């Protein structure tokens, strides 16, 4: 079984979650992790959605090298200084150095956008929209996690250009949607949309969009998917131009936006539904969401038992739910319950003689443990239900929790005792970069680390009186704004 | 298209893959722009044979792109020597292939004998940085693939699969490609070093006379179970552990550039029905008549969606329609549907094949069965005039001399052949501006079978020829 406590020491728990539930093991390479079939399925489902919704828009996918030039990658002011020393260099190849050294892809504006100042010659050739499934690097000598936060990892990164900014806006909110289904519709997160602050927004674009979802285990908030628009920095930046005819003698410099999403969905699907018996998926996103278990195990009885579990199986396949019947005659029936109760399989089929013989089954709830005796009959009705009410629960549950731990207020010392009580806050903010180090500073300085600004949000739970004065003092508030310790 | 594919092949193949906006060029050499309209086609790839694996039980999964020296230890290895200026305490190399990353995960994975069959297929990039000539497609330094790797308690189940594999691989190339494929295993000198012994289809691009492995299917026996110990205890005998039977097979964007050197055409790029992102591209050619027109071809777009034929409307308006017919063209859509107002008013279309050319006349009404009709009747045209070359340039040649002479007029040649790798040396030396070199043993030679050399006798007939 699972003997780690979630509440006790949250990232032993995690540790034991993540590899007794077959999804994670560790490699020889610090910050390096194998993507076991439990996890990268659950990866499968999020692309197989975000993919059919992007493609809806006129994405089209792509594959762009994993080799930046030095050149390249230090030609234009694509990202900041402090991202140098977290790029992995190629230097040699076998045995020999290489002439000129080549950096591993930690994001890929810097190989993309010469190919797309290349490919506008004309209004016509607008939009581009390319969207990349793919792994990049970022060698940081931080402490790694699994799932949350690795030197490699598996993402998509979006890319598009656009000759008016109108449709480039637009852009950015239907992917910063689409990234909060993936959140809240497949994982059963909910999440907060808004705007970075300018201190943590991308320095290059003109303005950066994100989802931020709470871990209430350990009192952090993690930014969960992110939506730029870039504006013309980049455009201006690699000479993606063309001309109208219209207005001769004049540049016009596309305007465009980048977004992106890992496998970090996995690790706060497991820190925000994870229980002291395992993982919990959601149905929406389980490999398996059924498993059917011959329990209670004559000799030909056994047979018309194992053909029952078969009819069981095919039902449910036949109704698009995804299941396995652990046939093995190895493992007992509580070594088989316990092993998918591990792996968050949302519901367990048990049948036994005694219920073959009476048409009847017995459906087990991961999420809450509740036992149902279900008649033969209602079997594909039954469990789509429970599977719907499941993935329900688990919204509802962690959507009370946000509700619980995101609050307002309104004086730096409000503040400051919601925040320590491992909240996260949404306090009357100026905006600027000095008053959010300040603020960093001083919560870190007087807790009884620091907090940092997480989203504006869109849809604050209250408006900005007139006149109010941010949680600094000196300047007006420009924004409700959640701030928290993160991720 | 300008460059003419049987005078300066390699310009007409940069020509095809540039303007039927497949590949773009990088800044590092040897590293290749997949472009959607090339994506695409590894996108049906992939479908066809997930699907296909997934039936025989593998799993996909992804593990790590770095390797470490003392894994990797235990050859043009791209390094990662460096984290900004601050040197890596070890170097660490990217994959070229992932065997040195998973069987050490696979050793800790088997216990038991109840712990088999490990079946494992990742979808990635590899890496392999050679200073030879590259070629988009079909020889690059970073490359998508698929490597699966399987672990078995005994060598019959092993076996069983390798020739799944290698079974899918030739759909995927004379099914969904429609590429004929000569299946056959490697001698010992050509084999991969690591298995017992290789399996492989071989393809042949005519308009170079030369052929190219299309994938290939290992059984790899016990020799990496015995290096990682990847063991499992025996079910009868007390205290006694065997060793697992293991295979791997991989398959590449390769099957692209095979596919554009095999149907591409001095129009350009030549897309299989089967892979064609866009089977059916609708093109139109008084205000009342314009929007008619419009809804004309929004209704053959809606029918053939319905039939779920993968089927585009350009119904742009800032491009005239010859652009857009040489624009589908270059790109090898499969059918250019053209209608016009009198077309319209007749109840009619034009379907043109882009194989063929030829122009067809089709009532409205069966819109949606002709054009089902037309697509298949393409798939089968581009294999069976393929397979119609294959035939013409591979033969049998009994002798050396019969032999150099038809290598040099361009073709493929199965000779009577010992198996020896001196031997097989001496052929490369001989046929020698390159010599020829083993392709395969194939499963189903031409002729029932001493070798070319003189001093042995023959094993089996061998498919030999200038090879990419
Ligand atoms: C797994 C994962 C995810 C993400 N990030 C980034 C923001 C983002 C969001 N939202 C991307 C825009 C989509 C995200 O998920 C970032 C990372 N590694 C790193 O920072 C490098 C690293 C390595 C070791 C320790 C500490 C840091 N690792
Ligand atoms: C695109 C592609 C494909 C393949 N290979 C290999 C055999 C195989 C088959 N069949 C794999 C098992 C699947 C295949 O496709 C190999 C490669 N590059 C290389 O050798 C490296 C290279 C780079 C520049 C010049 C010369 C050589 N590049
Ligand atoms: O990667 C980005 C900005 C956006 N790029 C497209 C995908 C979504 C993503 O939010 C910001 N970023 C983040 N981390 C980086 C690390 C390094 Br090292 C470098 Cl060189 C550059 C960067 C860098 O540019
Ligand atoms: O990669 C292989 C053997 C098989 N691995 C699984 C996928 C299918 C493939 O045929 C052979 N190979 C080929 N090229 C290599 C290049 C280098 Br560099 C290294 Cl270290 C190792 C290799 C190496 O092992
Ligand atoms: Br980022
Ligand atoms: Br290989
Ligand atoms: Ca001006
Ligand atoms: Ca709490
Ligand atoms: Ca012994
Ligand atoms: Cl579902
Ligand atoms: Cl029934
Ligand atoms: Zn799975
Ligand atoms: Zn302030
Ligand atoms: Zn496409
Ligand atoms: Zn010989």
């Amino acid at each position: 079984g699972l003997e780690a406590k979630k509440e006790e020491n949250l990232a032993d728990w995690y540790s034991q979650v993540i590899t007794k539930s077959e999804m994670i093991e560790y490699h020889d390479i610090s910050g390096c992790y194998i993507l076991r079939p439990w996890a990268y399925a659950i990866w499968e489902a999020i692309k197989d959605f975000f993919d059919a919704e992007i493609k809806k828009l006129g994405v089209e996918n792509c594959y762009f090298p994993m080799f930046v030039s030095q050149s390249a990658l230090e030609k234009e002011k694509t990202h900041v200084a402090d991202f140098a020393p977290e790029v992995a260099w190629v230097t040699r190849s076998g045995k020999t150095e290489l002439a000129e050294p080549i950096a591993i892809r930690p994001t890929s504006e810097t190989v993309m956008y010469p190919a797309y100042a290349k490919w506008v010659q004309s209004h016509r050739d607008l939009p581009i929209k390319l969207n990349q499934w793919c792994n990049v690097v970022r060698w940081e000598f931080k402490h790694p996690q699994p799932f949350l936060r690795t030197r490699e990892f598996l993402w998509q990164e979006g890319h598009s250009a656009f000759a008016t900014m109108e449709e480039a806006a637009e852009e950015v909110l239907q992917i910063l949607d689409l990234y909060a289904q993936v959140y809240e519709e497949l994982l059963a997160i909910p999440v907060v949309k808004g705007r970075k602050t300018e201190k943590e927004k991308f320095a290059g674009g003109d303005y950066t969009t994100t989802i931020e979802a709470f871990i209430s285990a350990s009192g952090r908030a993690i930014q969960g998917g992110t939506s730029h628009h870039l504006g013309q920095n980049f455009s201006k930046m690699f000479e993606i131009v063309f001309e109208d005819p219209k207005i001769p003698g004049e540049k016009q410099f596309a305007y465009q936006n980048s977004w992106g999403l890992t496998t970090r969905t996995i690790g706060v699907m497991t820190m925000v539904h994870g229980d002291n018996m395992g993982l919990v998926l959601p149905p929406r996103v389980a490999c398996v969401q059924v498993v059917i278990i011959p329990c209670g195990i004559s000799e030909e009885d056994k047979e018309a038992l194992i053909a029952k579990c078969n009819d069981y199986r095919r039902r449910l396949l036949s109704v698009n739910i995804r299941v396995r019947a652990d046939l093995r005659d190895n493992y007992s029936p509580g070594w088989k319950f316990n092993h998918w109760e591990l792996k968050g399989v949302p519901i367990r089929l048990e049948v036994g003689p005694r219920d073959m013989k009476s048409c009847q089954f017995v459906a087990v709830r991961r999420d809450t443990g509740e036992k149902l005796t279900v008649a033969e009959n209602e079997a594909e009705t039954k469990l789509q239900a429970i599977l719907e009410d499941i993935q329900v629960t688990l919204f509802t549950r962690a959507s009370e929790d946000l509700k619980t731990h995101m609050v307002v207020a309104n004086t730096m010392e409000d503040f400051q005792k919601i925040l320590d009580s491992g909240k996260i806050v949404q306090i009357p903010f100026c905006g600027e970069i000095d008053c959010e180090d300040w603020i960093k500073k001083t919560t870190a300085r007087d807790q009884d680390m620091g907090a940092k600004s997480l989203c504006i949000p869109f849809k604050p739970l209250c408006e900005l009186q007139p006149g109010a004065k941010c949680v600094c003092g000196k300047n007006p508030a420009k924004y409700y704004t959640l701030f928290g310790r993160s991720y």
